[PDB]
Formats: C-alpha cells, structure tokens, sequence
C-alpha cells in the first residue's frame, strides 16, 4: 500500500512530467501514484518496473 | 571523445551497457564505443543519451 | 535535422562562406546543415556553439 516511485525520480533525475511522459500518462497520473489515490493498473506497473530496471515487487509493496 | 561521463551516469543509474544500448535502441557495442572515445556520437544520439539522462550535452561529453 | 545556423548567420550577418572559414568546414558542409540535409557530427554541433558562444540545446532541435 506504498511505493518508491518519489525517491526513484529522484535518484534518475525526473520530473513527475518528465516520468509521466516517458510512460505515455499525464503527469496527474504520476502524481496520483505517489500519493497513493490511483493503485496502478498492472500494464503501468510494469511499465514503471522496465523504466527503472526493477521487478514489480521492488517499487510497489503491498499487504496480503 | 574519451572524456565523457557514460559510465559514470551508468553506475548512478542503474544502468548496464546493454541496458543503456537497449534504452537508446543502440547496439551494446556502441554504448562501449562511446564511454571508451573510440566512436563520436551522432548529434541525434547525443540528443538522445542527454535527454535519458535529463542533462544538457555538455554535461555529458567534452569536445 | 533542425537548426537555428541560417537565422544565426543572418543575425551576425554572416554569408556561408563566412561561417564555413570561421569553421574551417567547406561551404557545401554548412549549405547541408542548414537545410536539414545533413545531421552534423558532435564535435561539429560543438564548434558552432563555441563559435557562437551559445548551448548546442540553443541551436540544434531535435525530435529525440
């Protein structure tokens, strides 16, 4: 129910623009996504994964 | 040109070469060609490594 | 591809034989970039910021 994807910016040196329009989303969507009000679908969670060379489960946590 | 910071901004990335060749749609060879000076960059793919690294060109190569 | 060269020259009142002796390029090299015809080397994109004292981001546009 969190995410790195704030400090994974950061350290690749990204805008929420400059992320959102590497994955084809607005920057809303990026946005929405670190602050937890959109859980991503899983396509743009995968997206997100490739973009920073991680797995899924290195950049989302989640309870269960 | 040999003074160039690729590898550098690599490790700070994450980034193999081939990740990086993989990113620019380049070969693996390239990439090594570039960080090593043997192979200039086309000004397009300057462009192009500048702008995954969200830095201006000069920051990246001296002439 | 794209260029600001042939506004630069006309702003500085350079004909392309100016630049090309100031670049140490042929006259035909500078026609090319001008044009679009031809994608310049980076360490050409260089000697014309350096001449120009400006970024090579200021003179050259590119679609990524």
């Amino acid at each position: 129910s969190k995410n790195r994807i704030k400090v994974l910016r950061a350290e690749h040196n990204l805008t929420q623009a400059d992320l959102a329009d590497k994955l084809d989303v607005s920057r809303q969507t990026i946005n929405a996504l670190e602050t937890g009000k959109y859980d991503p679908s899983l396509p743009l969670a995968f997206k997100l994964a490739r973009l920073f060379g991680l797995r899924i489960e290195d950049i989302f946590q989640d309870e269960g």
